């Protein structure tokens, strides 16, 4: 509660996703961290968010990381689309 | 282009046990906070204080009991206490 921002930032910096849990749940976790950080006056822009998410991708999802260099132009929604697409074509 | 992610990761993984000068530790953290501020990721006194406390090891772990007042405690005040402990430990 008093440590929500520190916990949210720590989570963001230590994300991991390998497809073994629903992509929706991963998207929710990340989305809400970003929302809460925004509310607490710590705005994480699209580029930085994208980089944290990419860093977290393991297993087959590692492959999405070769777009990390375009994070500036890539939207978080676009990235989540690709993760969702990969999740679907693993199920 | 990954300066923010690197600066946040460092903040979230600080370690200090007195084995290096307190001035160097202060410098590292201060400049992370400065750069994050510049890049539109403003870490306030409370959150900064919490990250610093989390990183204290060895004899310095003991300082982690003012953590609850980080809201009212300043980063400068905490670095004072670390400096004070560092001085005591020196010849």
């Amino acid at each position: 509660s008093d440590t929500q921002e520190v916990n949210d930032i720590t989570t963001l910096a230590t994300l991991h996703y390998n497809g073994s849990t629903p992509a929706d749940a991963f998207e929710a976790e990340v989305t809400n961290i970003l929302d809460r950080l925004n509310n607490n006056g710590i705005p994480i822009n699209n580029k930085v968010a994208c980089q944290f998410i990419m860093r977290g991708l393991s297993g087959e999802y590692k492959s999405l990381r070769y777009a990390r260099h375009r994070c500036i132009h890539m939207t978080v929604a676009d990235l989540f689309s690709d993760i969702h697409s990969m999740y679907e074509e693993q199920q």
